[PDB]
RNA sequence: UUGUAUAU
């Protein structure tokens, strides 16, 4: 299958070995393992003359390196390194294979790649392929990169056919693995039109979503980086549950992200809750310090309350000091302490 | 190494 020269150069014949010495062999050496290397490195620092001869032999079946294990990489480096009409005659070579290459493992990444440098009307035609597949691509290991890409780089305008898929299924794209993250680049990049009724799916199921293997990390996400009114909605579903949701694996983490963004009375409320509240043997801080997950809330609540509450907090671990030592978490409570 | 998620 390979040639005399490509044989030759696995077997170190051509040390010395230039771009312009494999012409007539470019798309054989893009296919193979370091035939594509020697090519990619050669890309970077090679004339715009020799980056044609390069460009003139893979433009025709373009495609087919685009799907190809060691060829994929060859076609990234032009979109990235080549010139804007390389760039350009690279996407028309794709047009009309978005949605087969986008759920492609090797094809994916030079969407991803073609998406970050095309000019707007080129991206847009390439998202207009997408209309009619959102939730397969969503759903799928390659293509729910593609989405996320297409969310980071394209005007959220031509982005509503994503939105308009996801109504009424954020809870269960929230969920999911590959959903739960292109919902959350659908809240750092599109419009307030477009993530409106996203939030209000997502603060109807905040209960569920807390406590799920995906969906917690959606929840932080609003806590970290969402308005004021969204941190609050969210904030009031865990009041009155922070012990509870302090003891669970996924939930314990949204407990913390509540503490950490709340307001200032927001957060004073929830550490007062621990504080006051019993938990059948002593209060809830008792419970929470010796639990696997609620000794990190506590932690946290140590560390951001104010002075005052400090305090309060310091008062209330004071006592069980000592027996803390006879506990696995507890302990860890303790290493705590002593920076203060 | 006291506790959870993305790919050549």
């Amino acid at each position: 299958g390979r040639s005399r020269l490509l044989e030759d150069f696995r077997n170190n014949r051509y040390p010395n070995l230039q771009l312009r010495e494999i012409a007539g062999h470019i798309m054989e050496f893009s296919q193979d393992q370091h035939g594509s290397r020697f090519i990619q490195l050669k890309l970077e620092r090679a004339t715009p003359a020799e980056r044609q001869l390069v460009f003139n032999e893979i433009l025709q079946a373009a495609y087919q390196l685009m799907v190809d294990v060691f060829g994929n990489y060859v076609i990234q480096k032009f979109f990235e390194f080549g010139s804007l009409e390389q760039k350009l005659a690279l996407a028309e070579r794709i047009r009309g294979h978005v949605l087969s290459l986008a759920l492609q493992m090797y094809g994916c990444r030079v969407i991803q790649k073609a998406l970050e440098f095309i000019p707007s009307d080129q991206q847009n035609e390439m998202v207009r392929e997408l209309d009619g597949h959102v939730l397969k691509c969503v759903k799928d290991q390659n293509g729910n990169h593609v989405v996320q890409k297409c969310i980071e780089c394209v005007q959220p305008q031509s982005l509503q056919f994503i939105i308009d898929a996801f109504k009424g299924q954020v809870f269960a794209l929230s969920t999911h693995p590959y959903g739960c993250r292109v919902i959350q680049r659908i809240l750092e990049h599109c419009l307030p039109d477009q993530t409106l009724p996203i939030l209000e799916e997502l603060h109807q199921h905040t209960e569920q979503l807390v406590q799920d293997q995906y969906g917690n990390y959606v929840i932080q996400h609003v806590l970290e980086h969402g308005r004021p009114e969204d941190k609050s909605k969210i904030v009031a579903e865990i009041r009155g549950n922070v012990l509870v949701l302090s003891q669970h694996k996924f939930a314990s983490n949204v407990v913390e992200k509540c503490v950490t963004h709340a307001s200032r009375t927001e957060r004073a409320v929830l550490i007062d809750e621990v504080c006051t509240m019993n938990d059948g043997p002593h209060s809830a801080l008792y419970t929470m310090m010796k639990d696997q997950y609620a000794n990190y809330v506590v932690q946290k609540m140590i560390d951001v309350a104010e002075p005052g509450q400090r305090k309060i907090v310091m008062h209330k671990i004071r006592p069980h000091i000592a027996t803390l030592r006879k506990y696995t978490y507890g302990k860890h409570i303790l290493a705590k302490l002593e920076k203060y």
